[PDB]
């Protein structure tokens, strides 16, 4: 053995033995447990950061700890591959995306091979390969024929200079971010999935995620947004029907979450586009402005919420149903047209938003809730005012004393029998729309006929291929300026027609490429029965925050759609889920910290991304220390969900650790070779080794717990620190010193092969001759645990009368119990009872 650490030396020499003997290559092993482990696959954008090692790290350490414990663990890697950074560095170097998104797929292989994941190469997907995006086109196709996905206008921010449609985060108060023109709205066709079906599957099936972090399910529950609430219809006046036709001129309808409080009710609001708003405006100036005031932005929910809430009134007026007051209708910008009724009632004194804007125009607030002995002020707002839990109403005649839902059935009961409304459940979820006026992206499967309409391609026709010799310009799709890609023959009558030119949305590819790993060279259908019945459902999933919500809607999502055509059988793709904390770094502009001596703004620490250039490059530290001692500063740093900040001193101090574990089995074997490992019973070894030994097996128990159950891989490094400590002060020269020794140091190898696994292979082969993954998780010997019995001198007033032998970890109450039964004391009390049982732990019981 040498006898100083060689990092690149080792480490690709651990890779080529883990490659050769094929560990991470897995199939449908039915001799064997499964266990899928999965991180979130990357965008291919060039080359990986310290957060992406860091993801990949923990997915690996998860990873290994299974396959020690004899799992059949599938770890696979993949890329993201379809998106806007290749188009924009497309136009950037006048290149095409394809070719830039391939050489940086073959650059960032090779960095991660280096880091030495257990990952099963042969199961790699690109999702911009046909090969792979033909199965969602597939499933695009069969959805639409059952009207899954359908077909329907929908509002796109076009830039009339730039000449393309652009996201809501490219347009900056209204105009685009590369022109500075003002942004139309325009209504053009585009592609829906009907996620709004499965909304109540959505939301139920959250509570069969028992291993879901709670704040992940809040978010996607909070998205979905669930209401039962309360259609409410209010009759038109008499005097206010002018210009009004249909439904809308004999009622006004609103939904609301809180029919207990329509007793309440002092003003109602429509959305600009209303037809009370038009046919009241048709004589107002007044009104025409603030409906283009309010069609003039965007009803992002985020602007909304900061957004001043203003209304105008209308002289109209409404009838409520349940009292008989007339309330008058105001346009307001608040109310939204599309989401439920477009018009909403107002009850100023329990909700927030109605008690201010009814403060800013004075309209009348009258309570009809009670939330016990709180005193209502109508002109300062208390939180108690919306209590829906501990409130009663008031002021509302044969509803008075009743609780939220005792109201809310009494109110449901009478709107029906007046005919004038009905019990609604709503969501705030809307359909997923996945059209994309963009290039780089898997093309739509419909074919326009003019005779036939929008045709799906058939299954044997497919894929529709996307043509990768293209360098976009930014000035539209390409795909709408190819005849030879959209020009072709309608495959329902074979005239000609036009293939839509529109690509899907990106999410789709990352919706369903967890099944597409378990047989990614299947040809016949997205993921074959076979395998889908063996791997399951992901068992672990490792990714950042950021994609909690829409990305794991749709991935659960499409799971359902993909088991209702009967190609998988679970419900849920995602049993556990590890969400990483973020790496930050000190950030330089005027630039990367590694082209930066400690001139240029120095500034303070921030998240690592390309856009500050604050990313750390791996490639660098693993060719200055290797790919161990990045692996352990990333594990050791910072518990896996708390941030983790880049540091010189961290990643030294690592190195440290690494030549410290080097150096400790080169010493020990250097002292007398290789000897068979201490095991069986340890009665007679001295107690500087049984404590050893105790500490050793307490170790393992705790490392196990961390890895398996809590996922703190710091701690779990952190007590393997302390073993080699005790390992440190332990005399182990002697025979059974050595045996011990032995012991120690090829549990203290296992426990630290998924974090640092090169040199803990090395290390390994040089102690025992099995191969470490045959050898297995190191396991606890409970014997180790049990510590030697003391034995307490017992006293009846100060006399001794006897002795007791007592646990190490006996009670106050077990020492009392001993002491009281012994032979000795028994006969010196003379059936007289004790006033007082002085316990001394370890020295004496004193009976008085
Ligand atoms: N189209 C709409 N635009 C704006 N506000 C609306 C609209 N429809 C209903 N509202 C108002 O929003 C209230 C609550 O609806 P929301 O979707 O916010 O449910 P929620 O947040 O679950 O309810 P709650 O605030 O009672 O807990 C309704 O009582 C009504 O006053
Ligand atoms: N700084 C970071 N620290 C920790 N994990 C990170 C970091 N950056 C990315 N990751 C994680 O690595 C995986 C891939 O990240 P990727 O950069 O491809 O996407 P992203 O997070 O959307 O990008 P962006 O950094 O530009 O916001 C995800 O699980 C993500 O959470
Ligand atoms: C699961 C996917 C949404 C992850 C992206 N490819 C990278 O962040
Ligand atoms: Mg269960
Ligand atoms: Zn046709």
């Amino acid at each position: 053995m040498q006898e100083h650490y060689q990092p690149a030396a080792i480490e690709p020499a651990a890779q080529k033995k883990w490659d050769d003997a094929r560990i991470s290559n897995v199939s449908e092993d039915a001799s064997k447990p499964k266990y899928y482990c999965l991180s979130m696959f990357p965008y291919p954008s060039g080359k990986l950061h310290m957060g992406h090692v860091r993801n990949y790290t923990i997915g690996d350490v998860l990873s290994r700890f299974k396959l020690l414990n004899g799992f059949n663990v599938m770890q696979p890697m993949g890329w993201d591959a379809f998106g806007m950074p290749a188009e924009n560095a497309a136009m950037k170097n006048n290149v095409a995306p394809a070719a830039w998104t391939y050489d940086n797929i073959e650059y960032m292989k090779t960095q991660l091979k280096s880091l030495g994941f257990a990952v099963d190469w042969e199961r790699e997907v690109a999702t911009c390969k046909p090969e792979y995006y033909r199965w969602e086109q597939w499933l695009f196709t069969k959805l639409f024929e059952k009207g899954i996905v359908y077909r329907k206008n929908g509002t796109v921010n076009w830039d009339p200079v730039d000449q393309t449609v652009l996201a809501n985060g490219q347009v900056i108060d209204g105009r685009g971010w590369r022109s500075g023109a003002l942004i139309e709205k325009r209504e053009i066709p585009m592609y829906y999935f009907k996620i709004t079906d499965y909304a109540e599957e959505l939301l139920n099936d959250l509570d069969k995620l028992e291993h879901w972090p709670e704040q992940v399910k809040t978010m996607q529950r909070n998205w979905i947004g669930k209401s039962r609430g309360m259609t409410v219809r209010f009759a038109v006046s008499d005097d206010s029907k002018q210009g009004l036709e249909g439904d809308y001129a004999k009622f006004l309808q609103v939904y609301t979450t809180r029919p207990d409080t329509l007793m309440g009710a002092t003003y109602v609001a429509v959305a600009a586009e209303h037809p009370l708003a038009t046919a009241a405006a048709a004589d107002k100036p007044e009104l025409q402005a603030f409906i283009a005031e309010c069609k003039a932005g965007s009803v992002a929910e985020a602007d909304m919420a900061t957004m001043e809430k203003k209304g105008v009134p209308t002289g109209r007026y409404v009838v409520n149903p349940l009292n008989g007051d007339k309330l008058e209708v105001w346009i307001a910008n608040y109310v939204l047209w599309g989401y439920g009724d477009g018009a909403v009632m107002a009850v100023p004194a329990h909700d927030e938003r109605d008690f201010e804007f009814a403060a800013k125009y004075n309209l009348p607030k009258k309570q009809v809730i009670a939330v016990g002995d709180n005193a209502f002020d109508a002109n300062r707002w208390q939180e108690w005012y919306g209590d829906k839990e501990n409130g009663v109403l008031v002021n509302s005649g044969d509803l008075d004393g009743l609780d939220f839902q005792t109201a809310f059935d009494a109110v449901a009961a009478k709107l029906q029998s007046q005919g004038a409304g009905e019990p609604k459940t709503q969501y705030r979820l809307r359909d997923w729309g996945i059209s994309r006026q963009r290039y780089w992206g898997c093309p739509i499967p419909i074919v326009h006929c003019e005779k036939c309409g929008n045709v799906p391609v058939p299954a044997d026709q497919l894929p529709v291929v996307l043509p990768e010799n293209v360098v976009p310009d930014g000035m539209g799709s390409p795909l709408a300026k190819m005849p030879e890609f959209y020009e072709t023959s309608c495959p329902c009558c074979g005239g000609a027609a036009k293939r839509e030119t529109d690509t899907m949305d990106t999410f789709i590819e990352s919706s369903w490429y967890f099944f597409r790993y378990m047989s990614p060279k299947f040809s016949d259908g997205m993921v074959s029965a076979e395998s889908a019945k063996y791997w399951g459902a992901v068992d672990q999933y490792i990714g950042g925050i950021e994609h909690a919500i829409l990305h794991l809607l749709y991935a659960r999502f499409f799971t359902k759609l993909m088991r209702d055509e009967g190609l998988v059988n679970v419900d849920e793709p995602f049993e556990r889920l590890l969400t990483q904390g973020m790496v930050v770094c000190e950030t330089y502009y005027r630039i990367n910290p590694a082209d930066v001596e400690l001139p240029v703004v120095i500034s303070g620490t921030e998240k690592m991304s390309k856009s500050k250039n604050n990313g750390v490059d791996p490639q660098e530290l693993i060719n200055a220390y290797g790919a161990d001692t990045a692996r352990l500063f990333m594990m050791f740093a910072a518990p896996p969900e708390q941030s983790l900040e880049w540091s010189d001193s961290g990643v030294e101090g690592a190195h440290r650790f690494l030549r410290r574990l080097w150096r400790t089995v080169y010493e020990y074997l250097k002292q007398g070779g290789a000897v068979k490992a201490f095991a069986g019973n340890q009665d007679g070894l001295s107690k500087e080794l049984k404590d050893l030994r105790h500490k050793l097996h307490s170790t393992t128990a705790k490392v196990s717990d961390d890895y398996g159950r809590r996922q703190q891989f710091n701690t779990a490094i952190a007590a393997v620190m302390e073993l080699l400590n005790q390992y440190d002060k332990t005399d182990t020269g002697s025979e059974q010193g050595r045996a011990v020794a032995q012991e120690v140091l090829e549990a203290a190898v296992r426990l630290l092969w998924p974090i640092v696994p090169h040199i803990c292979e090395t290390l390994w082969s040089e102690l025992n001759g099995a191969k470490l993954w045959e050898a297995g998780w190191p396991t606890v010997d409970e014997a180790a645990l049990v510590k030697s019995e003391i034995e307490v001198m017992v006293q009846v007033n100060g006399k001794l009368r006897g002795k007791i032998t007592v646990a190490a970890d006996a009670s106050k109450a077990d020492l009392e119990a001993a002491a009281l039964a012994n032979e000795g004391a028994v006969k010196f009390m003379e059936g007289k009872p004790a006033k007082k049982i002085i316990v001394v732990p370890g020295r004496l019981v004193n009976i008085v």
